[PDB]
This record gives structure tokens, C-alpha cells and sequence, in this order.
């Protein structure tokens, strides 16, 4: 009989949970709170005509993929920025409060949609248009598709003209400095064949941020959208890191410090959100937990359940090259936040791409719910899952926070102290609404694989809870269903036994 104690104090460690951590990149069967237009295809996206290039993902094809996949009405395929306005229109219509749009910085964007770009057509060539951050001439809402340039500030001006600036209810709140710069030479060799240098990335990041903020002073700039740890540490062995990195523990510090320096010289913040991608390298049963992980491998599924701990738990060492050789940089979120506090205080943190795998398996759902609780508890500003609508359990994990009852019910927006006596078999997150603890929300995750877990709850609150309604998902179904309410609460204490591998959302009143 596994017994775990959960202790909550609704008046302690109160901290706001950013509403934007429950987002996605793709169109999911879930209620999301942020939408990101990013990924490989956005690097060569040309807002003037909507063409883009697949890079290594599809034989370096320049075509209309983004229009097709974005579901843009065919009559608007030739309208400037239709891929993006369709994207943002959809977010607004779904009551999504944050839209993050990736801008182009690798250097060139598709000039046409004529198919594969040969190596002999590597930019510059007739297949590409050079990107310039500042037009330096009056903007036009009808960009010239005949010249050799595409302007980023003109692109942003077009969007601001249509939706208002970032401080308004319909404005696009953030822009990203391209996508995974350290992989430009690998994913987009026809655009940027040489490996990005640290100097180049900083110069471009500063120039583009300045350009964007002149048009919309309220827009938040996200960067550098690093693909993974190797990029965090050395920008994938950047050619000039041996010189530029002298005195820096890792590239993350250099980036923050240089953006801070540029901001101090310019007179305003040029980097609003440190943006990184985190695909867990955690392994189990001989395979990584994401990217083709087999739901039949129990050891992999068990490793998936514990992997979220690498984000915050100092005592957890996962089975991966990061867990083995990079302990000095783990747990990862605290290390990223520590760097921010040291080199550019006030900078926000966002995980714009991540996937814990097992999307159609209960463990993918529990891990997803665990990750969201962690993002909220540790202060992540925005997060957007990367994966499609086939990940039903991942979607259940999101809805457990954003729409647990099917009618808009959501986790509270203020995190409060909630401790569990066994962080290996369980995870628990608690929250209230605003500064009011009248309704206490609790996400309770039982990671026990084949046995129920009995939880003894002890709560310190100014309110005397009498009932706890429950919604949950498990191996029986990814659909979140209401369960029998908890009714025997004595002096804010109660015992609740949860079946193995179950994710619950308890609402006490
Ligand atoms: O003439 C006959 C009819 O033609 C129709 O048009 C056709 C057209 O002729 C044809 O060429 C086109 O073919 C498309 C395929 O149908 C479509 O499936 C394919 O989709 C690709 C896409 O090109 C590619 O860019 C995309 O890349 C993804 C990648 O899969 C994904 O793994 C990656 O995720 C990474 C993140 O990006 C990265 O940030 C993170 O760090 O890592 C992630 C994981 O690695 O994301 C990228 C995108 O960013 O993959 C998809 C799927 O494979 O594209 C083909 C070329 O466009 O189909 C057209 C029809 O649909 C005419 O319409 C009709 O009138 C004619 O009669
Ligand atoms: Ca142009
Ligand atoms: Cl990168
Ligand atoms: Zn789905």
C-alpha cells in the first residue's frame, strides 16, 4: 500500500502563473492559451507572397506549403501575410491571448513557389529575395514583389496596421528572431550554408529587434529559439565561440549579456524573452522518450514519467548525454533562470518547442500535465508544445489545465505552496484565482505504474473546504471525465486514493 502526504499552504509562496504556458505550435484538439507560428518552414517564409522553403525537410522545395497547411482560403493566397493573418485570425477567434510570430533572419526568403532549389541556386540567386530588417523608406501595405528585397519592419507594419499594436486586445504580442539559428546551415543550407557565428547572431538579433520596436514599441522580442542543449552551450560549436565565449560559462550567458549591453546602449529592452526549445534526451528501455518512442516499451514509458524532473529537481539524473556530462547545467530551468538573473534581469523565459513523447499513451498525458505544472510553478512565461492533433493524451494533459470540464473550467492563475512526500511516485500542483483562495485547484498525478496511491492531504487555508469536485483522465480514456466528489474533509484534511497512472484536477470549495 503506497501512501503519500500532500501538504498545501494557500497563503505561502504565492506567485502568478503566466497564462501563456499552455500553448501550441500546431492546431490541436485542446484549448490552448498561446499560438506560435514557427519551426523550420518559417525561416524562409516570404510575407510578400507567402512562399516558403522546406529546407532539408523536403528537398529544399520552395512552394505554398504554409498556405495549404495553414488552411488559408485560396482567394487570399496572393494577399501579403495571409499565412500569418489567417494564423492570428484563428487564434483570436479561439480566444487565444498570445500569438507569437516568427520573423526571418537567416538572410533570404523564397522568391517563388517553383519547387526544389538546386545547390547551384544557393542564395543569393533568382530563387531568393534578400531580407533587410529596416526598409529605410516609406512602408507600403502592398509590398513590391518585383524588387530583390523583403523588409521585416514593413511586414510588422502591415500586421500592426491590421490588428493594432501589441498593447491592444487584438495585437500580435510577440515576434521571434527566426528559428534554431545553430541549425541554419543544416536545415537551410540553400539559404545560410555557413555555420552561424555568435557575432552574426547577436548583430542580427539586435538589428531586427530595433527594427521591430520602432514599428511596435510594445511587441516582445523572443530569441534565440535554440534547438537544444548543444546550442545552449556553444551555439553548436560556433566558429567564433573560442573567442566570443571567453569568460562565459555557456552561450546562454553570452546571449543575455550581449543583448543586455545592446539594450543599454540603445536605451530600451531589445530582448524580452529568452526562447529555447527542449526536446528531452531522457532515455528508457534503450530509446529516447520522444521522437518515435514505442508506447509498448514499459521502461521507456516509466522514464517518460520521471523526465520532467530534469527541468527542476536537483536530485534527478536522467539517462542521457546531458544527464551524464552536463550535470553542472542541471536542473535546466533553474540554470536558465539563474543566467537571466545574472546577465539580464527581468528577461522572461519561454520554451517554444517541446514534446515528451508518448502522445497517444497515458504516460505522455501525465508527463505533459507534469511539465505544465512545472512551467507554472517555476515561472516560465510562455510555452508551446510541438506535435499534432494525434497526440490525444498530450491534449488531455493540456485540457486538464485549460478546460477540464468542457465548459471553460481552468487551473487557477496563482501558484501556491504544495509539497508531496514522494516526488518519484507523484506530482502535485496547487493554485488559487488571483488573491482569492475561495476555490483551491489541485493537479494530482499518480505515476505509480501498476498500483493505486493513497494521498493524505493537509491544507492550510483561510477557508474551510467542504467539497472537492474531481475531473480526470487515465488509461481508460484520454477524455477528461468528472469523478465522484471528495466530501469528507475534516479541518481541511482528507484522504484520496488514486488508481495507477491517473491524472486528476481537484477543485475544493
Ligand atoms: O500537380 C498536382 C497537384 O499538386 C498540388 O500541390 C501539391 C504539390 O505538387 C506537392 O509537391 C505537395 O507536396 C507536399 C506534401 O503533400 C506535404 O505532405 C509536405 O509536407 C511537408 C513539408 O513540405 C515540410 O516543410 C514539413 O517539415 C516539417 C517537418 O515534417 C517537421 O518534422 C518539422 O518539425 C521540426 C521543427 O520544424 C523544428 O523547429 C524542431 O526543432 O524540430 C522539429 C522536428 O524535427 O517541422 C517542419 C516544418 O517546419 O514536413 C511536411 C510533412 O512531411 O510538403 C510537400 C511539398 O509542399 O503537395 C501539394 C498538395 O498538398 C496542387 O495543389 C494541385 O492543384 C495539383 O493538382
Ligand atoms: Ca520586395
Ligand atoms: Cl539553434
Ligand atoms: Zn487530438
Amino acid at each position: 500500500a503506497k501512501v503519500v502526504d500532500i501538504r498545501i499552504d494557500t497563503s505561502a509562496e504565492r506567485k502568478p502563473i503566466s497564462p501563456y504556458i499552455y500553448g501550441s505550435n500546431q492546431e490541436l484538439d485542446a484549448t490552448v492559451t498561446a499560438k506560435r507560428f514557427g519551426g523550420n518552414r518559417t525561416t524562409g517564409y516570404n510575407w510578400e507572397n507567402n512562399f516558403s522553403n522546406a529546407g532539408s525537410d523536403w528537398l529544399h522545395y520552395s512552394d505554398t506549403y504554409l498556405l495549404e497547411d495553414g488552411g488559408v482560403p485560396k482567394g487570399e493566397w496572393s494577399t501579403p501575410a495571409s499565412v500569418v493573418t489567417t494564423f492570428h485570425d484563428k487564434a483570436l477567434s479561439k480566444n487565444v491571448p498570445y500569438t507569437l510570430i516568427t520573423l526571418q533572419a537567416a538572410g533570404y526568403v523564397s522568391a517563388d513557389g517553383n519547387g526544389p532549389v538546386s545547390q547551384e541556386e544557393t542564395a543569393p540567386s533568382s530563387r531568393w529575395k534578400e531580407v533587410k530588417f529596416e526598409k529605410g523608406a516609406p512602408f507600403s501595405l502592398t509590398p513590391d514583389t518585383e524588387d530583390d528585397y523583403v523588409y521585416m519592419d514593413e511586414f510588422v507594419n502591415y500586421l500592426v496596421n491590421k490588428y493594432g499594436n501589441a498593447s491592444t486586445p487584438t495585437g500580435i504580442k510577440g515576434y521571434s528572431i527566426d528559428n534554431q539559428p545553430a541549425l541554419w546551415s543544416h536545415t537551410h543550407p540553400r539559404i545560410h550554408p555557413d555555420n552561424v557565428t555568435a557575432k552574426e547572431l547577436i548583430e542580427k538579433s539586435v538589428a531586427l529587434s530595433k527594427a521591430v520596436k520602432k514599428v511596435d514599441p510594445y511587441a516582445e522580442i523572443f530569441g534565440p529559439a535554440l534547438y537544444g542543449f548543444a546550442a545552449y552551450e556553444t551555439l553548436q560549436s560556433a566558429p567564433d565561440w573560442g573567442t566570443e565565449g571567453e569568460g562565459y560559462r555557456w552561450f546562454i550567458d553570452y546571449y543575455l549579456d550581449k543583448m543586455k549591453k545592446a539594450s543599454d546602449e540603445e536605451g530600451k529592452r531589445l530582448l524580452d524573452v529568452l526562447d529555447v526549445h527542449w526536446y528531452p534526451e531522457a532515455r528508457g528501455g534503450g530509446e529516447r522518450i520522444c521522437f518515435g518512442a514505442d508506447p509498448r516499451n514499459i521502461e521507456t514509458n516509466k522514464a517518460r514519467l520521471q523526465a520532467p524532473r530534469t527541468l527542476w529537481d536537483p536530485t534527478y539524473i536522467e539517462d542521457s548525454w546531458i544527464g551524464q556530462w552536463k550535470k553542472d547545467f542541471l536542473p535546466i530551468l533553474p540554470n536558465l533562470l539563474d543566467s537571466i538573473e545574472k546577465y539580464y534581469p527581468g528577461t522572461k523565459l519561454a520554451i517554444t518547442e517541446y514534446d515528451y513523447g508518448g502522445g497517444n499513451h497515458i504516460t505522455g498525458g501525465i508527463a505533459q500535465a507534469d511539465v505544465l505544472g512545472i512551467f507554472g510553478k517555476y515561472g516560465v512565461y510562455l510555452a508551446t508544445f510541438w506535435g499534432d492533433a494525434s497526440n490525444n493524451y498530450t491534449e488531455a494533459g493540456i485540457n486538464l489545465y485549460t478546460n477540464y470540464d468542457g465548459k471553460g473550467g481552468k487551473f487557477g492563475d496563482t501558484s501556491v505552496k504544495c509539497e508531496t512526500s514522494d516526488i518519484e511516485v507523484s506530482s502535485a500542483y496547487a493554485s488559487i484565482v488571483g488573491e482569492d483562495d475561495s476555490k483551491l485547484h489541485i493537479i494530482l498525478l499518480n505515476k505509480n505504474y501498476d498500483q493505486p496511491t493513497t494521498f493524505n492531504f493537509s491544507i492550510d487555508s483561510s477557508k474551510n473546504y467542504t467539497i472537492g469536485n474531481v475531473w480526470a483522465f487515465d488509461r481508460g480514456s484520454s477524455n477528461i471525465t468528472q469523478r465522484t466528489p471528495i466530501v469528507n474533509i475534516k479541518d481541511n484534511t482528507f484522504t484520496y486514493t488514486v488508481p495507477a497512472l491517473t491524472a486528476c484536477h481537484i477543485v475544493l470549495e
